[PDB]
DNA sequence: GAAGCGAGCACGGTGTTTCGTCCTTTCCACAAGATATATAAAGCCAAGAAATCGAAATACTTTCAAGTTACGGTAAGCATAT
């Protein structure tokens, strides 16, 4: 059965007061009778610090290095600046360089 | 003239070849092997065609990568009001 949005809320505070070890324990003192790799996916799929904010002006330094050195044409391939570049996602990396 | 000095030819050898069996075949022959045929019940071997199932190819599903429409909220420098 999937969650009820109800789990992350104690599954995030144990693991902050534990310190993100150990999921495994966590994952068995929540008592969710489910793998931890089934529930972690959910937790990062909640969580917040995925995500990036507001962009600095260094960082558009390594932006447009990344695109002299691997960009072709008019198409940007965003996923290597989601392998280098660590904390912005795919969706709206693109506006970045819209 | 018969005793002292140089004398043929029958004879006695190997070695080489010839000749003539005994050899095992090729070939042939008289007596007798299935060789045709009649079953017949049994189970198994074994060389051809027809139905069935395993593999997979090209096809369509389906799922996973890209991304740009549409969309909702804040921040700065010029214009304008009493």
């Amino acid at each position: 059965q999937e969650w009820s949005r109800e789990e992350e809320e104690r599954l995030q505070a144990i693991a902050a007061a534990h310190g993100h070890l150990e999921w495994q324990k966590i994952a068995e003192e929540l008592g969710t009778s489910r793998s931890a790799f089934q529930c972690l996916q959910k937790f990062q799929q909640h969580n917040k610090a995925l995500k990036r904010k507001e962009w600095t002006e260094e960082e558009d330094r390594m932006l447009t290095q990344l695109v002299q050195e691997m960009r072709v044409g008019s198409h940007i391939p965003y996923r290597r600046i989601v392998y280098y570049m660590e904390g912005r996602d795919s969706m709206q990396l693109i506006y970045r360089w819209t």
